[PDB]
């Protein structure tokens, strides 16, 4: 049964993207309570409701729960699953308990016929004694990753069990570097009923582990290889009983194999150009599935790419970038946070560039990023 214009959706989480469910949700005329201990929270600020309190405070969780009919996310488990007691809750706690886990990502992207990174998982120090360094060697080069950026890059096993006593005796994945050529990711939605709808792949470059570029549709990627991790997402999708937007990263590989990387069970940084250049964003897509409404057309009628703005634009003391001359870009779709301070690593808006063709979409991306010294 859909849940109707009028009724409150509850989001648990209120940064960037929980501002921008906001702005989706109530656009198409819903009440948002937002649960975010932060009280400058973005996306308390702009809800109907903010309720300030921590993502484990019972109280706060009954509240929200008495109040909306259906809550997401953008978080422990159990603070979704005693929401789940009382109302419609999408992705599900299970769903993100999955997905939060490395250890638990390896074993269910696997489990839904998607090949993941050669890795040896680390539950323990106890684990780590039993396994031997030619153990360990199998799969090094690599990164030693927390389950739950807790990341160190190893090459010996000597190194690999410096790093996980560093990382302090945690439940660890040592996964294997592979020889990457580039990235993509799909972005899919899946409803209660079993419905999928997917968005173009997108190509994705980073730098500093951080997101800079996406480039959709994906211009080294074939027909196939779209196809091939599109399904990949929508199998996982459906192999989990998803409900909601996910966002699977992939490593295409130079051979061309496509590797599963990690997962993100809502709507991504990857996914913004959505609100620029298909016929429904991606945080639209966030609302229909956690009300049972039909899945939104996911049609690109334009070309685009988007570039992540961090503070490190700003930058001894910060100075407002020429937002003039990017503005005079006619490609360019300004997203700015409205944030006080400009930190390095912080990011501080993006700008989605859109066109009728592909080409020109990149060229305003990469005149943007010159004149912002944006690294690409």
């Amino acid at each position: 049964s859909p849940i109707l214009p009028g009724a409150w959706l509850g989001m648990v989480g209120g940064g960037q993207l929980g501002r921008m469910f906001c702005f989706a949700a109530q656009a198409m005329g819903y009440r948002v309570a937002v649960l975010d201990p932060d009280p400058t929270s973005p996306a308390g600020a702009v809800a109907d409701k903010h309720l300030r309190a921590a993502y484990d405070d019972e109280a706060a969780l009954a509240e929200l729960a008495q109040l909306c009919d259906a809550v997401s996310t953008e978080v422990p488990a159990a603070s979704l699953d005693f929401l789940a007691q009382s109302t419609f809750v999408a992705p599900a706690g299970r769903c993100v308990a999955i997905a939060q886990d490395r250890i638990a990502e390896k074993r269910f992207i696997a489990a839904s016929g998607v090949p993941v990174a050669p890795h040896v998982v680390i539950e323990s120090a106890a684990q780590l004694a039993a396994l031997a360094d030619a153990d360990l060697a199998a799969v090094l080069p690599g990164i030693l990753k927390t389950a739950r950026k807790g990341q160190v890059r190893v090459a010996t096993a000597q190194e690999a069990r410096d790093a996980y006593g560093s990382l302090g005796g945690v439940p660890c994945v040592l996964e294997k570097r592979l020889p990457l050529k580039y990235e993509v990711s799909a972005l899919i939605a899946r409803g209660a009923n079993g419905a999928s709808a997917v968005f173009p792949l997108a190509q994705n470059t980073h730098h500093g582990g951080i997101l800079s570029l996406s480039v959709v549709p994906a211009p080294a990627a074939s027909d196939a290889l779209v196809r091939d991790a599109q399904q990949a997402a929508a199998r996982i999708a459906d192999s989990l009983d998803y409900v909601g937007v996910l966002c699977v990263e992939f490593f295409v590989l130079e051979d061309g194999s496509l590797v599963a990387n990690e997962m993100a069970p809502r709507p991504h940084n990857s996914g913004h150009y959505t609100v620029d250049a298909c016929e429904t964003s991606q945080f639209e897509q966030q609302v229909r599935a956690m009300t049972r409404l039909p899945l939104g057309s996911t049609r690109q009628h334009s070309p685009a790419a988007m570039l992540n703005v961090l503070g490190d634009v700003w930058f001894g003391e910060p100075v407002t970038p020429p937002w003039d001359q990017v503005a005079a870009m006619p490609t360019a779709r300004l997203h700015l946070y409205g944030k006080e301070e400009a930190r390095v690593g912080r990011k501080m808006g993006h700008v989605n560039f859109t066109a009728a063709t592909l080409d020109e979409a990149v060229a305003g991306a990469t005149a943007c990023a010159r004149l912002l010294r944006i690294p690409l």
